């Protein structure tokens, strides 16, 4: 489970978000595993602004960060999943680490803030939704 808190977003793994996400839904894409709702606290989270290949992930199923050399997002093929499908995911980007499916919605950051969430595993690679394209978390 996990979530970045940016202004008066909430953004989280679509297949965890809640009927309270859905019932405050700003957007949502099945291809990249993303879902934001709107919050009525500010969060204190920053989104990275960068093209960092760095950073550290948090691994719930270890209890531990660890950091990690990550690709470019990119439309890359998911083997079967137990909240997903075999299929393509969209602006994913891929380390080699440990990731169970309880650990989606941890976070991977760099120097420049939250860079993105766990939302693939399997075969000793980590996959990390991006969200340092989603320039909108940073207003409104
Ligand atoms: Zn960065």
């Amino acid at each position: 489970s996990g979530a970045i808190y940016v202004g008066n977003y909430r953004v989280v793994n679509r297949h965890l978000a809640t009927h309270n996400d859905w019932a405050n839904l700003v957007w949502e894409d099945s291809s990249r595993d993303l879902l934001v709702s709107s919050t009525t606290a500010q969060g204190c989270d920053t989104i990275a602004r960068c093209d960092c290949q760095t950073g550290v992930y948090y691994c719930s199923s270890r209890r531990k960060h660890y950091p990690v050399s990550f690709s470019k997002p990119s439309l890359i093929f998911v083997e079967a999943s137990e909240y997903y499908p075999a299929r393509y995911q969209s602006h994913l980007m891929l380390a080699v680490g440990h990731s169970e499916p309880g650990d989606c919605g941890g976070i991977l950051r760099c120097q420049h803030g939250v860079v993105g969430i766990v939302s693939t595993g399997g075969n000793g690679l980590v996959g990390f939704a991006d969200v340092r394209d989603l320039l909108w978390l940073d207003e409104e």
